[PDB]
């Protein structure tokens, strides 16, 4: 369902949608965790690099293993898809 699972964060649904598709976990929701649903080392690896796309933001291994939720990552991610470059720069 595209952009259907979306708690407070508009991309936070094509997120999940990879790990979907990378691991095969359908039943993977925004809120859960990839680590607590069951993850696979390297397939975080995949993940990060392939959701570096679809953000159009740098994204690698340690942060998807970080965040732990999808959520959480497109928590992070919006809001640097939103500001660009230029971490918080503000007073500009």
């Amino acid at each position: 369902g595209p952009m259907a699972t979306a708690v407070q964060n508009p991309l936070e649904t094509v997120v999940l949608q990879a790990w979907k598709d990378i691991s095969g976990a359908d039943d993977f929701t925004t809120t859960d965790s990839f680590l607590g649903h069951g993850g696979n080392x390297l397939h975080f690896v995949q993940l990060a690099s392939r959701l570096q796309k679809i953000f159009g933001v740098e994204v690698s291994t340690e942060d998807v293993f970080r965040h732990g939720t999808v959520e959480q990552l497109a928590r992070f991610v919006e809001q640097s898809r939103d500001t660009g470059r230029n971490p918080a720069a503000q007073t500009q």
